[PDB]
């Protein structure tokens, strides 16, 4: 069913069989301080678990929805 | 020191010792498209669970970030 922002282009894609959710997240690994968090879009069957390192996570469940 | 935004005012409010994640939960009633999703803003601990009836779910650590 779902179609999803992909990184790093997002551009739309169709996401694998079991994922129906739609996730944007903004993620500090130990290079935040030179060039800020890394962006990631895609699909997943769950909402990932909020790490202390992410700046934000969004999950969504209409299409296209993780901008 | 956290600001998260509160519903259904939009109101910055500084978030208790403990809670340094805002979130931003968008929910539906049993019917939806007319009105939209409930929108529920606070401060908050650990993200919470994503729900069946959940369009959207979003964990941030930026002062003032879930909208």
């Amino acid at each position: 069913m779902r179609t999803c922002l992909i990184s790093p282009s997002s551009t739309p894609q169709t996401c694998p069989n079991g994922q129906d959710i739609c996730f944007l997240k903004a993620q500090c690994d130990k290079f935040c301080s030179i060039r800020g968090p890394v962006i990631e879009q895609g699909c997943v069957a769950t909402c990932p678990q909020f790490r202390s390192n992410y700046r934000s996570l969004l999950c969504c469940t209409t299409d296209n929805c993780n901008h």
